[PDB]
């Protein structure tokens, strides 16, 4: 995997990239947070900001150069800085923007920017489509309160690849992050619901490490079980 200015990308796939941007946090340093970069036909889709503007401009910058396909959407996964830190970037690139309809309320109150457009969900978890128009091969599920009450979470058809975002941690994780936001009565059932929501997915990217298997989805449900 390759660096770029302060970002780390790395293929996962033929059309699927993982971007890491990091931001130093008092106390422990420095912390990664990935998401995701989708070559879909003459489009890019982007899942998730960085962090930052900055960061975020960066990674539009490596796109025009690694892909130099124009960049069609985004989708942030939940209204905190590591997912939407960067939605002015986006917006000043015109880029269309995608959250849950919940984050884009949450957003002024977790002091983001919403995004322009609001996704909503089924009762079993799916995206209303009229709501993610061309969305490609994302498949956008809200597997219910964990991390957040609105982390939402995007498998991509035609890889073995879906993208839990904060909601998963890896399989040899102790703890399960941040739980300040957390709905720790439903977090189990969320992450369970994740995975038979992707069953036959087999890598699982996450926010804070590097992608697993389905053991994290598995070790991440144990460890909320703990938490109920
Ligand atoms: C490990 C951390 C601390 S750093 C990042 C934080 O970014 C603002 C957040 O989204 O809570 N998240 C987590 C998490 O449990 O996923
Ligand atoms: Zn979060
Ligand atoms: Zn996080």
């Amino acid at each position: 995997d390759q660096r770029f200015g302060d970002l780390v990308f790395r293929q996962l796939a033929p059309n699927v990239w993982q971007h890491t941007s990091y931001l130093d946090m008092p106390g422990f340093g420095a912390v990664a947070s990935n998401g995701l970069i989708v070559r879909d036909g003459g489009r890019v889709l982007v899942v998730d900001t960085a962090w930052t503007d900055d960061q975020t401009a960066q990674i539009l910058n490596w796109i025009k150069q690694e892909i130099n396909l124009p960049v069609a959407l985004a989708v942030v996964t939940h209204a905190h800085q590591d997912k939407m830190g960067g939605m002015d970037a986006l917006h000043a690139a015109g880029i269309a923007t995608y959250a849950n309809a919940l984050s884009n309320q949450l957003a002024p109150q977790e002091g983001m920017v919403a995004a322009q457009h609001s996704l909503t969900f089924a009762a079993n978890g799916w995206v209303e489509p009229a709501t993610a128009p061309n969305f490609g091969p994302l498949k956008v599920f809200y597997p219910g309160p964990g991390h957040t009450s609105d982390n939402i979470t995007v498998g991509i058809d035609g890889t073995d690849i879906a993208f839990g975002g904060c909601l998963i941690k890896d399989s040899k994780a102790k703890s399960l992050g941040n739980l300040g936001d957390a709905d720790t009565e439903h977090y189990a059932a969320s992450a369970r619901a994740f995975g038979a929501a992707f069953p036959k997915a087999s890598m699982i990217v996450m926010s804070h490490s590097a992608p697993d298997s389905r053991a994290a989805i598995t070790h991440t449900a144990r460890m909320a079980d703990k938490l109920r």
